[PDB]
């Protein structure tokens, strides 16, 4: 390990992994550090389900999930226990306990916000949903010019299903997926357009689907090495990033002030360029310590002298959830086209179809899977085959019904009385509604507590805004309860429901992009540059300042890789010495 | 990949990483196939806690133990939900659902068994407990002379140890463990003897240990390379070894079918040697595959051609748990030495002891860690310093308490309303029986129903024996209320109950050792080779014929041991060319 | 039943659980107010919580 | 089978049953509170043995039913509250409230 490099990044998740990409690339000696360490096997940073045991057990993967969630703030439990023994010992006090956060409200919180360190960040455990925002999801990056405006977005939006092997085919010859596709198409006729939703993943085979991840974005392979012999990358695990040094006249960074965790050992890193991209969360708190802000509860009789908005406008989507189980009616149109002769488990039985009929309802394809399930599969009662894919349906956000919508299935931790139910017949709906910037919502940093790595305690102060979030999230609910009713009834044990504030993690808005610092009440600029700073970039969905209900970490990436345009004008790579 | 090797091993869990570690260092070409995958870093096979965050979070390593879990079988499910809407899609029968295996009589399972596919096997998660067996829970090695059959196991357990970095030290300056250790070893006074747990775990610093695994033992790195340039070893994740192949003679194995579960290709792999090390389960279930024992339902009329023991006798142990909260009394011993002067909070309150005085309780760096907690964290109200160990204290099996015990923490899912209770406070205890060993106590595999790679699908025909083994189970919970209750009264949440049966993972005695096949009703003899075969040779707890309460690891280890001493005095390295 | 139907608890102290599932639209409380006949007075952790 | 052990509570002047001067109950009457934790000392040692006692004494009829595992219960559910207007010989020196033959 150099101290001195051209550009240093903080993270590994799949946005620093997008200025690794981009600025390896382009000849830069790149060093990033990561809190984290290497947990997905050779391929560093990669998504952890793309085992085979996950493909054949997903439900599995909820706890691989669960195991690198850690709560950002947790409240002083006040839960009585009034059962212990009296020889043990008895709290007179509800005191702190438990690595518990004496700061944060209860009932202002963000419950459900949790953050994990491992090398890949979050993109190892994700879904991989990857849609665009519309127009009005979406913050400006050309100002009153809407052609030029959209043209970029597309430019950039490309750029990044690119780098993330974005598509919308994988699913296409599911029978689950059309059912549920097909019945929706023909309900909204008119009404609404629904598409698969779009996934950062290739399938390799029938029963094998390599979800995408930073490792997809960047290898995260040191270099110099075989294939890459004219670039320059380290990568250093188990490093805390603590702050950023700035010169007195805060119009530069200095240096990166780093903890090794194996060694103990604590340097300061010089580079010519810092990029932040330690999460919403943490790159806040990495400010924050840095000197930006304010430490400490929030107080606006003394404003910050650097960046006053950072922290505030923080937004969080609000999601509904519920589960179906297949209605008979769409259950009993798989095997429409099918003449059926026989009793299953005699010699008699027998399954036909007549393909090409025009009097089918459903193609070839179709009609030969569920041919060949009823008669290889006598003792079962379903027509789908067992190995048939989940469904991948969503209607993007409209004005008309303005949050995003999944309904599919992803890895879940099914009670014992719902695995009862066969699998096939459950779909799982998930909304997402766009929350209202607003300067009240805060994230701020305790100047006392200190969390896991003795840094300042992320405390949150937040309530989903009065007014159309709220009447939204809301028509949200009814819009879930109404669709999801033309597929099936609710399967018990997952009734439609609000789910935990954060537990989503879509936090947006923490260190919020716009054109004018003081006008647009912002962080970073378009380029992500952190105004006043000549060499500090910020990544990631904090830089997000709109309400959106879609999945942000495309767009997120997309800002991305605008920063990284900026950056390679700006600074001039070391020659390769 | 070449298909031609000295030795062939299948699976890379401790077992398979003992004979890797013995015959790659005896010069022998060794190839090693694991049906998991690499997945705990850079460290191949390594402890999946040995990483920071779980070394901070301990509590989250619970879900990376439950996500590679998956349990060997699953009852037919007969919960009634009678809450569907009536649109959905309903049940008349119920009909075999979600990999529920329709063989297993639900009131004869192990429910809780659970198998492992990861490369590493079970020691990427385990807890490292690695006792020795006293002689009676262990089986001859020699007979009729127990001073040599004492001084063999001493020889081999010693090597075992080794490998492991097996030690009683780790936990010796926690206050926690000390405090508990006195207590009882107090309370027991000439009746029964307390020491630490010992563990496969190296202490790196006051807050990391370093938890030992498969990868300790071997690093499972290919070779040859720089720091083992004369040796050959290659290992194959995502395989699956299906069968071996037998003579005409039943005296030789000829070829391992494998099928990689990457390309789909399927080989025949040729060796000198042939290990098997894939678990108690699935060694039993690849012998099944290949023609040794009988596939199908028990049939006694039909007697096997080969190995007519194999699957018989299965033992699995009873385990008890609960958890307490600390003593009132036992928190105030903690500062039995401190004079405490002034109010805490205050200017004036000062904590003081005396060093080395000879009426204190406590040595001195107790008293010091007791003083600095107590008197820089003035508003926490116990003496136990935040960051001290756990406890990790046993009494070991012997013939008046006829149980392993472990007194300790390890990895646990707190309610919240047990979250409310400080951890300091918490204790684990955990007894695990012995199972007398009974011809009726089954592991069978199906000839119609598979499992996920396809597979026959065990089944399991187990019922804990009555006689001894019961008496001892239900003495050993009441053991277990009245020891506690020295220590502190039950936490709530997690009062006294017996673990669902083998949730302990403990199987053992699927392919029982012994001296005479027929009169030891056994599967392998003392060198672990399959009776009737030069060249078949089996590892692991399957191997152990004695009911056994203590961790068998160490036990199928030192087996191991003994087994690579044959194979290296009866078959020759190729030449290295 | 017949039993439950008719002990009445002495002192419940005030509820302190967070309900944070509420629908956006739906009045939330600000503090854990003194709500459904709950005592102010009762130290939670010295009660007799099972007396009727 | 059902295990029930009832423990003896030692009575002590702090453990006390007041009532609100301002907050009322469902019959507009001045609301009950309780200031009680079992005593240290006999009581807290008794409670614990007997805790123990059951524990070892019902092992010998069967196994613990699941779901009906040994607990104490919370609190004062089981209704054998006394000692809120106690009786004694003499009013100061006995720390009561009523005569041997009841009377106040
Ligand atoms: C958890 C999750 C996330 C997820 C999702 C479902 C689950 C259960 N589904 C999504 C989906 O379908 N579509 C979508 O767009 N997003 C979804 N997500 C969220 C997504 O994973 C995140 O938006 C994304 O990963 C954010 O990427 P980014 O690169 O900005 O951040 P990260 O992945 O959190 O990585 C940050 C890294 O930085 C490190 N770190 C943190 N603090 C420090 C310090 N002080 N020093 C050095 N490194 C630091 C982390 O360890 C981390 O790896
Ligand atoms: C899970 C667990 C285990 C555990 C424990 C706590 C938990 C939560 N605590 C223990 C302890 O404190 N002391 C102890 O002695 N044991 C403890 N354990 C159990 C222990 O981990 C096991 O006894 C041990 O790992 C067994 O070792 P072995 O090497 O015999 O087997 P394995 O670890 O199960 O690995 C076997 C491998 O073989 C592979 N495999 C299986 N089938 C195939 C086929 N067909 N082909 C190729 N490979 C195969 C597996 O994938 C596996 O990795």
């Amino acid at each position: 390990m150099d101290i001195k490099y051209d550009v240093v990044i903080v993270g590994s998740g799949p946005i620093g992994c997008t200025y690794a990409r981009e600025l390896v690339g382009a000849g830069y000696k790149v060093a990033m550090f990561d809190i984290g360490e290497i947990d997905s096997g050779l391929k560093i940073g990669a998504h952890k389900k793309n085992t085979v045991e996950y493909q054949k057990n997903i439900d599995k993967f909820v706890n691989v999930i669960q195991g690198q969630l850690m709560s950002v703030s947790v409240p002083v439990n006040t839960l009585v226990v009034d059962t212990l023994s009296p020889t043990s010992w008895q709290a007179s006090t509800f005191f702190v306990r438990n690595g518990s956060n004496p700061e944060q409200d209860p009932l202002r919180n963000l419950s459900g916000q949790a953050v994990t360190r491992v090398v890949g960040g979050m993109s190892t455990h994700w879904t991989c949903a990857t849609p665009r925002f519309d127009r009005e999801q979406r913050p400006l990056l050309v100002k009153d010019d809407a052609d030029a405006d959209d043209a970029e977005w597309d430019r950039l939006y490309t750029k990044a299903e690119s780098y993330f092997q974005t598509g919308t085919d994988q699913f296409k010859e599911s029978i689950r997926h059309n059912l549920v596709l097909n019945k929706l198409t023909e309900e909204y006729k008119g009404q609404r357009d629904f598409q698969q939703i779009p996934l950062a993943a290739t399938r390799r085979s029938p029963t094998f689907v390599e979800w995408s991840s930073a490792n997809t974005v960047f290898d995260l392979q040191n270099r110099p090495n075989t294939d890459a012999p004219e670039e320059r990358f380290n990568l250093f695990p188990a490093v805390a990033c603590e702050r950023v040094v700035r010169n007195a006249l805060n119009s530069e960074i200095e240096s990166l002030h780093i903890h090794d965790l194996i060694s103990g050992d604590r340097f300061e890193i010089k580079a010519d360029v810092y990029v932040l991209t330690a999460g919403a969360v943490h790159n806040t708190q990495l400010l924050v310590n840095s000197g930006f802000g304010q430490l400490g509860r929030p107080n606006p009789a003394n404003p910050p002298e650097l960046l006053p908005s950072l922290g505030s406008y923080i937004t969080e989507q609000s999601l509904v959830f519920c589960q179906t189980v297949m209605s008979t009616e769409l259950i009993d149109s798989v095997k429409s086209d099918m003449t059926i002769r026989g009793t299953p488990g005699e010699l008699t039985y027998s399954v036909t179809y007549t393909p090409g009929a025009s009097t089918n309802k459903h193609p070839d394809w179709w009609n030969e899977k569920v041919k060949n399930h009823m008669m290889q599969h006598q003792e079962d009662p379903l027509p789908i085959p067992f190995e048939d894919p989940e469904p991948q349906v969503t209607t993007l956000f409209q004005p008309s019904h303005p949050w995003h919508t999944q309904i599919h299935r992803d890895a879940f931790s099914y009670g014992a009385v719902q695995q009862s139910i066969d699998s096939r017949l459950i779909v799982d709906w998930r909304f997402f509604g766009r929350t209202e910037p607003k300067e009240e919502n805060k994230l701020w940093f305790s100047d006392k507590i200190t969390d896991a790595y003795n840094m300042p305690q992320p405390t949150f102060d937040f309530r989903f805004p009065a007014g159309r979030t709220s009447k939204e999230a809301e028509d949200m609910m009814t819009d879930m309860c109404v669709m999801s009713a033309k597929i099936g009834g609710f399967l018990p044990g997952s009734l439609p429901q609000f789910m935990k504030p954060g537990l989503v993690l879509h936090l947006g808005g923490t260190h919020r992009m716009g054109f004018d610092e003081k006008e647009d009440n912002c962080c970073v600029n378009t380029d992500s540059r952190v105004f006043g700073f000549k060499n500090l970039f910020l990544g990631g969905c904090g830089n997000i300042p709109t309400a959106y209900g879609a999945n942000p970490t495309l767009t997120a990436m997309s800002l991305a890789i605008k920063s990284c345009e900026y950056i390679k004008q700006n600074f001039t790579p070391s020659p390769f010495t």
